[PDB]
């Protein structure tokens, strides 16, 4: 999949495209409707399916450091776009271009001159141009004859509007199950594993993996979650009895540095391993409990054992729910 | 108007004075009663009207960094004193002098030896001398024969006690209208304009002016306010269509750095300007709304347009209320 | 009293001991039951009475920077142990040894090989060995024949469980009287006195002593307390009219730096002194009031005088309660 | 003078203009040659004299926080351009536009479509377009009359923003001033320091951010002016008069810079006012003091030396202020 | 290869082993002599080749934050040991064990009870036990065949972790590489910088913590490789190919280090990928730039010099990468 | 000894006194001449010997955070004054009083009204009143008998707070001690470091703020004393005995100072105790270590050198401690 930063990086000999445009933060189920429609039309006419997206977040251009939390990193947005069949992503920076352009010139410059589009797919909530004057309705009238426009309704399901906003609200409440339901997959983060408390292995109380994430990353509320930890493909040696590319059952503690840097510390069920130096994916399945303070090692280990018990039950159920479950996983029936 | 720092800076040949003594933070309507009485008596007897005030705040001498927030800067206290007819301000630093003096020696040294006063005006709540032993009643008895004393009742109006404390409470609640009512003018701050989000001009979403204030400055609660922005007299060129010395209608967003440094970002109605490098006065008129987070540029601009609508209405009313309104102003009837 | 850090520092020719094992944070009334039983048995058999304790806190090994607040410093734990008749303290660091040992090998290595114990005294809640598998019951069965075991019930009195946890809860609520009741003494801190607001002496509003404590130190909730300040033995000269080794009546303000560094500022009743450079012990007796903000020096001094009035009453009562009262004290009947 | 941020801010009805282009940092004597040529032409033809300049500094776009120190602020660059008769400044941000463009489309977009220029004045070192391909040579060929002006050499010294920054960093403010064609200055609010009659408390305390070019740490002779204000002044100073001053430039150790001004023969405290400090000559390097007696002695010597140096500056009145206060002795 | 943290992590059923012991920082050519001897023996006897190493660095236990800079990370130490055929690494933390022990009980506890060693390979400088009393001499007497290998001297230079750190600190990466027996490298994620087609925006921006040994600030010729990934790549680079690159090493002033790579003749942005940067030779010391023209000119000269140096590296292909991209000219 | 903060704290019924005035930082041998003369007179006449001193340092009032480093703390200044027989110290804060006053009213307010002095002893360098106008000369004329004592010169060296600070900054503690008339020392609480029997873990770890004068970074021979306490001591040290020690002075890089004491032939941990560290002579400059073997070797050499130097100090017993512990060998 091609990735272009700014209109000037798009190949001049681009022949034809079907285009979808949006922030696409999270690539949730509504976003997938736009992408699927774009891919389908591109196939039909023998064109490239192109996503136009935005980095930095358009809100951050007006209100620096008050933009919405990123449901996914830009990199994972690319990975998700590719997985749903996008052939190219054009990333637009509103501090560089297209911020002060009229709706008419926006379409002329972006859709026609740059992308040579024959079809554009946008959500009902789409806006564009100076002071957000262009709407989904405007785009339909501006693109009369010149190219076909498919405006897709926002997705309402089980009485909830699926949007980046609603996914962020679920995460903030610790309702990862509802977040997952709206995303169409397990919410996840990926990152390197650092040195933490003790060394991973025989001690139940030392995490298998310690990670830190910056305060622009959307994470579930502080607490303990059932989930799956996967060591991403690697030839580096692994300390202990975990293999790369397998989803291992884990109890995951999300915390906040006492400093809004967040910690994600994973306790892998029934395994003795230390994952320092590896890149790992952590997917969240369900909430287990709120954070609490411990007054003794005995009490700490007791609560950890209960976390393991409930995690095992939640994950045994997740494996059945199954469109989301991992293809290759490890979960023991008991300790 | 003369400004003296410490008793030693007062001219030795000072002939005669009528004196008022207090912190005078805010120079609110009660303070104005003390000042007006002092100016009147000074005129009658051909004397100088002198304010004795205190910097740092007397509370900060005992409890550093727990003094009350400054309603105005010391500099603006001077400007306000001058505007009500004070001829000289004596600024006393309790870390340097007069902290451990008996009431008797306080009067002897300050009022007689230093200021050569024939009249003193104080509020009913006045205290002085070591461990605050001197009261308004004490001053009357100590100054028998030697000089006349006028003790003025604290101001109660519309069932509220007008004091620096009550003004601070109104500001903290976001009730700038009540603060203004107690002050007898629009609450304001002045400062240099810095570089902020984007550049001021055609974009409705970029502030016309970005400012920052230290955490010792009393400001209204975080939120959006209707008010007036004035570029103070200057020969420096101005980017865009604002002229110096005119009060321009503005929607003002008061925020807090996510760090208790406060931001004041002003969106000037119907103008396209960037005020970087200029000193500006921002006066607050009324509360418009609480702060909120924005999930899209469309939503942000929508709320900003509603802020403008309500600001225009509040300011059209302010112009009529009129003892406070600015003498030279710009406010369009519509966008 | 001997203090050994780690098993390797214990004398190889140690002949015989009666041992008690625990964190012992606070050396509260329950802890004293364990210590008293250990001292008694050691005397009976002509052995050394040994405390095995832990630093860092065992919880901090698993959850760094989330361990419980220290009721006392390690140093004061030593001082308290000595005062109840302990002959030696062995300090174990679980990052260095005994963390991953089986219960059987824990007893073999620590109690037999290192301490040559003939008797061990533990609380009903005692655990030991890898993943806390050893209990008070396990210890009894493991030590069959080899050495006698006395397991002492946790102390319940007046419907409260006396534990380090309950003492910490009382302190956090500002209930120093209940904390004191559980400890069997006045809760106290000791530290050097630094330069603070003004200089101690004639001014009622300047503290006699300013102190700061790190955020790992358990202190009562922010507010004002009645208590006793003692200058610890010293030949250094003392500014003002306080003598070393006398408990002086004081109103103590506990605060928090606006930074979780805590301040303890003591206003010594009826004394004029500045304690810069001295080490001082501050013991808490009862809560007087919550913290408040002051808008004037008059108001500040008024509240301070009321603090003195209530402090004098609370301390006059404390002197009668008397098992805790200080042996040598200064408290005037009136100002 | 108008100020436009970006090409889209420029009025569409701009009928005609004479344009000069450059960073113009310091608006030194070489820059004045370009501006003077641009203004003379415009006033001759009744057209607007336009300066195209750059913020952030073009280097900082490639190397953030490794750009050269600002000889003046952008605000003072506007003030100086206006003082030399420029009618409009267009400020270009290379992170927003005119970066990836070729020389051909740079000239078409900027000079023709945006500014409708009939005349353009540039330095011999001028470059433009992607990879700095465009040169003063490349501009001439593309038609719009083009005046290319040699870089200024005087007394064997190349006058450039670089050579001015060198003089300042070395503490040689006299040479800096000679290259600038005026006294180097900074302007800013006065903050609280230590308050007067006492010789050792500064009349004014100021701090500056680390991107501001200042002379090397040391003591300098200069002039302090209170900028026009109706606000009251504590002590015996009046606004809009240049007062003789010994100026101590320092660094906050363990690079926020301090500029503390001791005004000669005046007893005043300038807290809250905006003040202009112009530097005339170097007096001495920084030193540490072990007693008050020593400090006050060296300060009296700073004053003596300052009087002499400023007396000379007044006589060679080309750069001296028009209304000033300076006593011959205490 | 297995990795065991502490003696208690080692399998109890470890029947037999050939062991080498040391800090092994950098796994330089002297270290390879020890590892090669340990591996040859084990493969001969069908036993496990074991490396006992130390984290934290033994010096840091006595002098926290005064330990020598890490030539490689502990992770790269594992990767290198595995590359030379080591079957297990035992990592010892001296704050947990083997510190207060005598030489006798060190050997008994570590080599006999834990590793069941029949052969041990150590450097002539090896010491152990409390107060570094144990020596290579003291090890021989205690029976387990012991091979003590002289420290490596080549071309009149002692090859040690110390001499490698010296070469790096001086900017002499060529000599560092000669002592290492490979190109010195670092690996890490690429972060955001300034985004391409523009020569002056780096292809990849990286930062490193202050315990990482890096060459002296300056510009170096090297190779950048995108580590194996299925993630998409922006621009015309493929994973697992070594691309020619001019690498600028810098320091965040007022010691976080930056490593910014300008990949020759490629237009790409490697944000979010993990990248290996190997250093071949020094090009130039750091310098400041006063214009874009100057910056781009020096960058073109960096590219020219880099092409030449890398051409030489390719020819002397002992340390050169197996699959690489390098153009003879623009 | 009484301690009064400000003139208003002094008892009104103070009937008579002999006064000395000065900063008295370090209470060096020149200061002792003034104090001795003041005490002898008072004890002769049965009056109080009074020292008027200054906090903050008078320089810091003019130049905050540019004052000279404190040779001792104010607390140790009180302790030293008391040790030389001073009956009261009056501490003057120049930001509170005696600043704007003339020489005449300074003497009237301080010496007559406040202290009721019949005798005053000052150094030849003494100044007072606004702008340091008052001198030792100006004091004599104003009647109160006045003894002005020359500054101390010995072995061709001027003994002053300045020359003591110079010796310390250079690492020449022997010369500092000679000028002081005692071993230079600091006192403070011992904090946690790395815990013993191990030679390389310090017996005591301390930190000091950046206003404390300390010798240059390096290793020194000295004595460590645990100050009187009933608190238990871990290991084989007793309170109130001076133990031989190798003392490492260091700086927290990227200026908090460390003082880490390795007590000879003792196995102890002094966490939580207050400790006095006195410096006798310089052993070596700081160096970096690349191995534990090297570190322990140099530490053994530090111990050997320390034994020799302290043996000499004991013999020339004028500055040596009265009760000490020092072994001739391990």
């Amino acid at each position: 999949m091609d990735i272009w930063y700014g209109t000037a990086a798009v190949p001049k000999d681009l022949d034809n495209s079907a285009v979808t445009i949006g922030v696409f933060d999270g690539v949730h189920r509504g976003h997938q409707k736009l992408i699927n429609a774009t891919v389908e039309k591109a196939r039909e006419v023998g064109a490239k399916a192109i996503m136009v997206t935005f980095d930095p977040h358009p809100v951050s251009v007006f209100l620096p450091r008050r933009a919405p939390l990123g449901i996914t990193t830009l990199a994972e947005r690319f990975a998700l776009a590719e997985s749903f069949g996008i052939d190219g992503v054009l990333v637009i920076d509103f501090t560089r271009e297209l911020s002060g352009t009229s709706p008419e010139k926006y379409v002329e410059f972006l859709l026609e001159d740059t992308l040579h589009a024959s079809h554009v797919v946008v959500g009902a909530n789409f806006t564009f141009g100076e002071n957000a004057a262009g709407t989904a309705d405007s785009l339909r009238q501006i693109c009369q004859s010149r190219l076909t426009v498919d405006v897709i309704d926002l997705l309402d399901d089980e009485g909830v509007r699926i949007s980046s906003t609603t996914v962020r609200e679920f995460l903030s409440e610790g309702d990862v199950a509802r977040a997952n339901w709206a995303l169409g997959r397990h919410f996840y983060v990926t990152g390197p594993v650092v040195r933490g408390a003790g060394r991973g292995g025989k001690e139940l109380g030392f995490p298998t993996a310690n990670q830190y994430f910056h305060d622009t990353v959307a994470l579930p509320a502080d607490g303990v979650y059932a989930g799956w930890l996967t060591i991403l493909p690697t030839e580096a040696p692994v300390s202990g009895n975990m293999e790369p590319e397998v989803a291992y059952a884990a109890a995951i503690s999300v915390g906040t540095n006492p400093d809004e840097q967040r910690s994600v510390d994973s306790f892998v069920l029934d395994r003795d391993a230390d994952l320092y130096g590896h890149d790992v994916k952590v997917e969240f399945v369900d909430h287990v409990r709120a954070m609490e303070k411990f007054d003794s090692v005995e009490q700490l280990l007791e609560v950890m054992a209960k976390d393991v018990q409930k995690t095992r039950t939640l994950l045994a159920q997740d494996v059945q729910a199954h469109k989301m479950a991992p293809e290759t996983y490890f979960l023991q029936a008991e300790s």
